[PDB]
């Protein structure tokens, strides 16, 4: 059962988001008073509650979607409040939708995505992955958090070959330590407000770590936001490497640690925007000539599924769920060799 304690708060966080008639939030948007009653009462087996997941945006009204997700449960317990920002969030992955299952597809059919070198700066793949039987940031405790680091820094120990590296733990880290990963843009600090609200930064540095392969073509971040972040980049468009070394690893760690994975929303993580296949499939790219035209350059993007961010811009998929891991991909990659025909193309 809920405690009153938490059920006052919940009731309080309730009226608080129908008071912030200017807060745009989806957690505002889909969290009306039927699904509020819904779902107020619900405790997972794990022993969180509604309030561990819409804390952070009833304290944060500025939030663009306001929810977090505190065990693997939490997604189909809390589903009434959960599938509306879901689909809203993923632009019409209905409730009644399912994702396809994890497929990575044939790495022989992913190509270079700029051979010239005249466009791409860099190329990079991202995923994330929750670890079966754990909870998430918002309710591991001290304990989860020492066991897990222990558990990942052991694998990490095994890779070898191009995976072959070092763990940084972030507890006990020291200042020349720290400023040798931030020269390499590998640091991660202690969350933000919005993450703080969310009680996913308690304990901190416990549990938190950072591992590269010597290379420094691959990065995994233990415990900044999902339990692990992991990254494969390198200079230029070779996305076939870069995505082979990311399923090399992937499947390595799976090996011995198995994911948290749904049949309805595929791999579970602790924000709902980094569902489905978790990939973000990224260049640096300059595009000189379609950028002289931003809203052009942002319409090209939009018709290959694409999201322009921050001369060099950062392309990637929008598309997390819904299609695989080998569909989001082929995405990037095609809507990228597209982009760079016109600009070969352009006047
Ligand atoms: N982990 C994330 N990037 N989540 C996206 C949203 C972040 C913040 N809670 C917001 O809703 O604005
Ligand atoms: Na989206
Ligand atoms: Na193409």
């Amino acid at each position: 059962m809920v405690d009153q304690a938490t059920l006052d708060k919940l009731e309080a966080g309730f009226k608080k988001l129908q008071d912030a008639t200017d807060c745009k939030s989806l957690l505002k948007k889909y969290l009306n008073r039927e699904v509020f009653d819904q779902c107020k009462s619900l405790k997972t087996a794990l022993g969180a509650t509604l309030l561990d997941c819409i804390q952070s945006g009833v304290e944060n009204l500025d939030s663009g979607v306001g929810i977090y997700a505190p065990d693997a449960e939490a997604y189909t317990l809390f589903a009434p409040i959960f599938n509306p920002i879901i689909e809203d969030y993923h632009e019409g992955f209905k409730p009644t939708d399912k994702h396809p299952p994890t497929d990575f597809g044939d790495i022989n059919t992913i190509v270079n995505v700029d051979p010239s070198g005249k466009y791409v700066v860099s190329t990079h793949v991202r995923c994330g992955r929750s670890l079966k039987g754990y909870p998430f940031n918002p309710c591991l405790t001290e304990a989860n958090y020492k066991e897990m680091e222990d558990k990942v820094s052991a694998i990490f120990g095994t890779f070898e070959g191009e995976l072959k590296g070092k763990y940084y733990p972030l507890t006990g880290m020291d200042k020349a330590t720290q400023q040798q990963l931030i020269d390499d843009h590998f640091l991660f600090k202690e969350g933000d407000r919005f993450l703080q609200a969310a009680n996913a930064c308690r304990y901190w540095p416990t549990g938190r770590g950072i591992y590269h392969n010597d290379a420094k073509t691959f990065l995994v971040w233990v415990n900044e936001e999902d339990h692990l972040r992991i990254i494969s980049m390198q200079k230029g468009g070779d996305l076939k490497t870069i995505f082979q070394r990311l399923v090399n690893a992937v499947n390595t760690i799976e090996s011995k640690l198995p994911f948290s994975r749904d049949d309805r929303l595929g791999f579970l993580t602790f924000c709902p925007t980094n569902l489905g296949t978790t990939i973000r499939a990224s260049v640096h790219i300059a595009l000189p000539k379609l950028a002289k035209d931003k809203k052009q350059l942002e319409a090209i993007a939009a018709k290959f599924n694409l999201q322009v961010r921050g001369g060099v811009y950062d392309i990637s998929n929008k598309r997390r769920m819904g299609l695989t891991e080998y569909q989001a991909v082929k995405e990037m990659q095609d809507g990228i060799l597209e982009m760079i025909k016109m600009e070969e193309a352009a006047p």
